[PDB]
């Protein structure tokens, strides 16, 4: 069931913003590891004396990396005279966020019809305000409310190129890398208590619940067309193996964004390219499932994937799950930075062709059992 | 003249330590950009609950990247029970350093005969103590004194593999990159006042002055065999173009390390490999000199480099200088991170063959005039 209860018009995920100590080094690492090109900048060279912000893109996926300069460079500014291009930025908030949580996601941004209306309706329905609607160059409106922990949900709306004050990047610094990633599929938060987090977020958005030991309980919130997807996890205590959700909360100093799932139009090519680069500056992947997992795929998805395609999954360590509507291929990176907190998922979905419906095939919850069974039966 | 006045036995540069917000991302970027391999680690996986430290090597060059974890992970520890592998590390100091200066060098480390003797003699001769001698696993002694700003000179001495508590890296995570870099040639500091900085450092080391508008004044301190080389710069005010030393001091919030010069055994190969990677996660280089600079090289160094070798310098943007003893080839990167502060120099020296004497060919001061002349005569 989908009551289509969104309290304001939501379009698609727009961008993800990482708060960094040094934006240059994180952005360069991510560009090479994920195949994203440098597409826009706001920094000293563009007149921004407050923060350095670099935008990477791959298809519709937008990753923004931001770090503060010395406050001394902008000590004479006030908000009405700021040279910041993101008016919600604050030196103290950014430094506090990074000292507390390490490298991670500050903003999950969605494009909406009217960011001021979305902010007003959200706050009227219980959202904790974080940054009020600000109109940039009479062209783009941006506003922010608290999502969970120190993560904000950022609303962006456009009258009619990322944000005013950003400049497109010099051709020579813009190498056209592309490993096949095309958009953000979902963004997942870890919280101490799932119930209160769901009630809060669904309360102010009108997002509905998307239709679905482990060490976790989870639920997924979704917009009207189910293209904005926000799963949330809580830990389950007292399990044999300690909950990875609880480990996250300890190392992150509380709730925050756990993973970003990036849709690829060719997951085989994406994983070939990313794995070639794992040990030369890119991203590492979690240990691959044993061969028994891939033998068991024939009975599970032999009507969807050929043997050669199953063998390709095995060569790349790709996992496969299926619900009643479609099939998904997925794989997980090791943590993106020093702490065992945020990681990336690469996903591609098969089925639900109408365009493809959001969330086609689910989120891979069936792979908790299948991985487990595989490992025990591989002990053999 | 070389009075050989070192107050303790100094061997060679040992390592450079960067203090980072996220050590993983900086280390991965530097590994790919410079061709350095991952060789050692001290982090959660090795039992270190305090800091994450990753060692890259190329030949004898050792770059260490360190960032703090959440203090909560080590809140029950005291110094006598620490899980830190570098006992001088402090969460507050590291966070303060990074918030103040951004990504940069915390420690210039030299290997000495006896780190406790070096510390004691240094402090008896005016060095400001930073971390007292600590013996690690009865095998390695480490001590630190203030050099300039928040940069320390670190003494390391070995009884007889980087440091105890570090583990060698998994073969699969250790890709054998190598672009030809072999050792640290010199490390350069920027200070507000050159005179007092020289008197302080030469006072406690016994290092001697190495034998030698612009916007700077400089002088070089050197150990007995002139293999440890520490140039220091101060700004010159009131010049037409504002001093780049003063820009550094403003953006860095004071004195600190300006550049690291890395010797290559094949500067042509190093620059081919680094330039191939500039726009795919590596390092950018400063704008190349105009063709008039390379025409003028024939009269300056035509007895040292062939025409083809001069053309190779031109293809790669390499600069050339010469003194009375030898010739040097050099080139400079753009800043390594967000702020216009620290950068890298790649160098290779020709001549002074006895082994090669330290500092053979100088430091390129003659290139301030030659670049200037080149640009004016290229206006032509
Ligand atoms: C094969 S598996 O390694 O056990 C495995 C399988 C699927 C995932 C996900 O992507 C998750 C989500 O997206 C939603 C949030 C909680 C649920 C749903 C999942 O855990 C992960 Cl993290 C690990
Ligand atoms: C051709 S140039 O771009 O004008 C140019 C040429 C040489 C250098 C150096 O390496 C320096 C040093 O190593 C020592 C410290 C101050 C002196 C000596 C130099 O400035 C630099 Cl930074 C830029
Ligand atoms: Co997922
Ligand atoms: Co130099």
């Amino acid at each position: 069931k989908n009551p289509k209860s969104d309290k304001f018009k939501v379009k698609r995920f727009h961008h993800i913003e990482f708060w960094c100590g040094d934006a240059t080094n994180v952005a360069r690492r991510f560009s090479w590891g994920l195949g994203m090109r440098f597409s826009a900048k706001s920094d000293l060279s563009t007149g921004n004396m407050v923060h350095a912000s670099y935008l990477l893109t791959s298809g519709d996926l937008r990753f923004l990396f931001t770090a503060p300069y010395s406050p001394s460079l902008s000590a004479g500014e006030i908000k009405p005279t700021t040279t910041a291009s993101i008016p919600s930025f604050d030196h103290g908030s950014c430094r506090s966020f990074f000292s507390s949580h390490g490298l991670g996601v500050r903003a999950v941004a969605i494009e909406v019809e009217d960011a001021e209306s979305a902010f007003s309706i959200s706050v009227a329905n219980g959202a904790i305000p974080s940054s009020p609607p600000i109109v940039l160059n009479e062209a783009v409106t941006i506003a922010e409310v608290k999502l969970y922990g120190d993560v904000v949900l950022r609303y962006v709306s456009y009258k009619a190129e990322f944000l005013p004050g950003f400049e497109r990047v010099e051709d020579a610094s813009s190498f056209p890398l592309d490993y096949g990633i095309r958009r953000l599929d979902h963004a997942v938060g870890n919280v101490p208590e799932l119930g209160p987090a769901l009630t809060y977020v669904a309360g102010f958005t009108g997002f509905h619940q998307f239709a679905e030991e482990s060490g976790l309980n989870s639920a997924v919130l979704a917009s009207n067309d189910e293209m904005v997807l926000l799963p949330i996890n809580e830990p389950v205590h007292g399990t044999k193996r300690k909950s990875q959700i609880q480990t996250y909360l300890e190392h992150n100093e509380g709730a925050g964004l756990q993973h970003l799932a990036l849709m690829s139009e060719d997951i085989f090519r994406t994983l070939r390219e990313m794995r070639k680069r794992s040990s030369i500056g890119g991203f590492d992947f979690m240990p691959s499932p044993p061969p028994t997992y891939y033998q068991n795929l024939k009975k599970r998805v032999g009507d969807v994937l050929s043997d050669d395609q199953i063998k390709e999954c095995e060569e790349l360590g790709i996992l496969v799950d299926r619900d009643d509507q479609g099939t998904l291929l997925q794989i997980f990176t090791k943590p993106l930075g020093d702490r065992p907190t945020i990681f990336i998922e690469i996903i591609q979905r098969v089925g639900c062709m109408m365009y493809q419906s959001g969330g086609c095939g689910g989120f891979g919850k069936g792979n908790f059992s299948e991985l487990f069974k595989s490992i025990e039966e591989y002990e053999k």
